[PDB]
């Protein structure tokens, strides 16, 4: 039908949208400490610690499947990434202290994407 097209058309539209958005908070990473997943052959006891682990390739592979149907559930993984790392490692590494500069200056890009789905629908 054609009311599915429309409907699929603004998937791709918000997969667009967002691609662009996840450029923009990768480069708030760039030692790249959130890009890959946590490999359990160097960190055996992790799925004991984090149940939903999350990393930007994870989310890259959602994305081009178009399996974000809204904003919501692309900022959900992000707050993954952020809040995994921030729960197994302590205050004091360059791990925490990445994800909480990830989050403070995710959240303002976050905060203009949110407008433009809202204002575009």
């Amino acid at each position: 039908s054609m009311e599915q097209v429309a409907m699929e058309l603004r998937l791709t539209e918000l997969t667009r949208l967002l691609r662009s958005v996840l450029d923009q908070l990768q480069d708030k990473d760039p030692a790249r400490i959130f890009a890959q997943p946590v490999s359990l052959k160097e960190v055996p006891d992790y799925l004991d610690h984090i149940k939903h682990p999350m990393d930007f390739a994870t989310m890259r592979k959602r994305l081009e499947a178009q399996g974000y149907k809204n904003l919501h559930e692309f900022e959900e993984d992000f707050d993954l990434i952020i809040d995994n790392c921030m729960k197994y490692n302590a205050r004091d590494t360059v791990f925490y202290r990445a994800a909480v500069r990830l989050r403070d200056q995710g959240g303002v890009v976050l905060r203009q994407a949110r407008r433009e789905v809202d204002s575009i629908g």
